């Protein structure tokens, strides 16, 4: 508006369930105490999706940020951390990310 910055920003949680033989689909990525701002919510992003894999088929998409993995906040855990945490859960991953859209 003419006062500031408009976003619409969407919500997702998803549960990743994957083969043995397969990875999630998705690849990783470290932006940089940390504050969330609306355009830069959290350190870890989705810098790619695999179309048709398991994140695609369940709703993430290239840009998203993430929030939650497998009940415990990410949004200022760093990126080896985090890597190490979706490793943990083997084949199944429940992650929270947002989706932002600036205006
Ligand atoms: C994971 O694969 C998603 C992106 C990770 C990434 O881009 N890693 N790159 C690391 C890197 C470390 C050191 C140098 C350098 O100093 O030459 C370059 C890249």
């Amino acid at each position: 508006g003419p006062l500031g910055s408009d976003y619409i920003i969407k919500e997702k949680t998803v549960l990743l369930q994957k083969k043995d033989s397969e990875g999630f689909g998705f690849v990783l990525r470290g932006a940089k105490e940390f504050t969330p701002t609306p355009a830069f919510p959290a350190l870890q992003y989705l810098e790619s999706v695999d179309e048709g894999g398991v994140a695609w088929r369940a709703g993430l998409r290239m840009g998203d940020f993430l929030i939650e993995v497998n009940g415990q906040n990410v949004v200022k855990v760093g990126h080896r951390q985090v890597v190490n945490m979706i490793r943990q859960g083997g084949n199944t991953l429940m992650v929270k990310v947002v989706m932002v859209t600036r205006h």
